[PDB]
């Protein structure tokens, strides 16, 4: 991606830990996998592992979300050979302000 | 891994500093890829900088 839009756009992805090295075959039919993002700032390669874990909501596999900011005109780019979450929905910020 | 082109490098170089206290012998060991100091900075003094 290509920044556009002329304010910091929040990217929000994910990787998945699979729970089984068949779950993880039988959703990407590969191993030794990672997922790279890199921005003109970010450098993140993150490298999924199947591993048993306890039991939550009946998985055992997690998602790892990361966020970061594509400040202006930085061209985010990920590359996979499997386990990512894509983001499909970047958040671009209106305005700054004062919240809570 | 394939990074947008800055300067026309996709390359890039982590940098980490550390320090030697006292007597800490140090050890470099790479199959490449370092990048090495040949130049360590011994600080002189301590102080009040900004
Ligand atoms: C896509 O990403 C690039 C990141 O480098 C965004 O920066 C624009 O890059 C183009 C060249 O690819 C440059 O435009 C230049 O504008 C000057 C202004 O006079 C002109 O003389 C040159 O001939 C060239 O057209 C420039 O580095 C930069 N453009 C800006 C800052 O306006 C690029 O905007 C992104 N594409 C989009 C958002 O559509």
């Amino acid at each position: 991606y290509n920044n556009t839009s002329g304010e910091q756009m929040l990217i929000i992805w994910g990787v998945h830990h699979p729970n089984d090295e068949t779950e993880q075959r039988t959703l990407y039919q590969n191993v030794g996998t990672y997922v790279s993002v890199s921005t003109s700032t970010l450098n993140k390669r993150s490298t999924p592992e199947t591993a048993t874990r306890p039991k939550v909501n009946g998985q055992g596999g997690r998602m790892e979300f990361f966020w970061t900011l594509l400040d202006m005109w930085d061209t985010i780019n990920f590359e996979s050979t499997g386990n990512l979450i894509a983001p499909e929905y970047g958040f671009k910020i209106s305005k700054r302000g004062s919240s809570g």
